[PDB]
RNA sequence: AGGGGAGCCCUAGCACAGGUGCUGCAUGGCCGUCGUCAGCUCGUGCCGUGAGGUGUUGGGUUAAGUCCCGCAACGAGCGCAACC
């Protein structure tokens, strides 16, 4: 049952019966107290550091700091990036690369190369040598935008971080705060609520957990001081956020 | 008449020429050779008390450290290739 959420999008489910011989095991489900993915122990505990988090998350934002978002795992990345360009601000979602903050001072050079590239595809220099160069600077272009969209925005190193699941991203909450910058994270009890800075006992795994966690992370952000603006978002258009916006091919 | 004097010839004395005369285990230079083999390194960062390791390992591909994907590394140089 689909309570409006769901959708009928002619989901066939065909090859989704479950002939599976899921008919195997009495005790298939071993059950425990995680049946949905919705945990708030100790509330007088929880509770009382979210709170403390996203009053930093405030704080950050009203001093004009800045903050990259950690994503890795399959489980978010692109909720990583929604989140991302709705709240203006850097992200990572393939791959962390050793150093993306000890060693800046050059990482950021391959940004460089990167926005080097994006330039002569603009002017008249393409086409001057052969299609093998050509894609060499394609290939590059590509693979530079594939693991740096998202750090373009890093002119300097950040004032926070927020790595989902700051166990499965460990280097980069290493890399962090050997350079005392806040680390902000998920974290759950297969985690270390010593390394993470600012908490959010959230479920590290979950999609939704995620994009509940992390969109107010995003709003708070957005929201900070504020303004008048009465006739609310509209539905259905809310491509701006990124959706899918224009395809090439 | 003749005398002085510059380039030069010759005897004599001298500084010295000359030497394929030793030493390439004193050397430059150039060459051979492993090897036309696919490799040898550097910067920054990270690991390590340290010598160092990581990258240059791994899966795949290549005439090739050639290229792909992975990865605490990200790069870059000499080489490979291309230029002739
Ligand atoms: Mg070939
Ligand atoms: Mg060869």
């Amino acid at each position: 049952p689909v309570e409006i959420t769901v959708k009928e999008l002619l989901e066939a489910g065909v090859h989704f019966g479950h002939e599976r011989k899921r008919w195997n095991p009495k005790f298939a489900r071993y059950i425990y107290a995680e049946r949905n993915g919705i945990h708030i122990i100790d509330l007088q505990k929880t509770m009382e550091e979210l709170e403390r988090t996203f009053r930093f998350i405030e704080d950050l934002a009203m001093r004009g700091g800045t903050i990259l978002f950690v994503g890795t795992k399959k489980q978010a990345q692109d909720i990583v990036r929604m989140e991302a360009e709705r709240a203006g601000m850097p992200y990572v979602n393939q791959r962390w690369l050793g150093g993306m903050l000890t060693n800046f001072k050059t990482i950021s050079q391959r940004v460089h190369r990167l926005e080097e590239l994006e330039a002569l595809f603009a002017s008249p220099e393409i086409e001057e040598r052969p299609k093998k160069e050509q894609v060499r600077l394609k290939h590059e272009l590509e693979r530079l935008q594939k693991y740096l969209s998202g750090f373009r925005l890093l002119k300097r190193l950040p004032d926070a971080i927020f790595v989902v699941d700051p166990t499965k991203e460990a280097i980069a909450v290493r890399e962090a705060r050997k350079l005392f910058i806040p680390v902000i994270a998920l974290a759950d009890t297969d985690s270390d609520p010593d390394l993470v800075d600012y908490i959010i006992p959230g479920n590290d795994d979950a999609i939704r957990s995620i994009q509940l966690i992390l969109s107010r992370a995003v709003d708070l952000i957005i929201q900070a001081r504020g303004g008048v603006v009465e006739p609310s978002p509209s539905y259905a258009l809310v491509q701006e956020a990124e959706a899918t916006e224009t395809p090439e091919g």
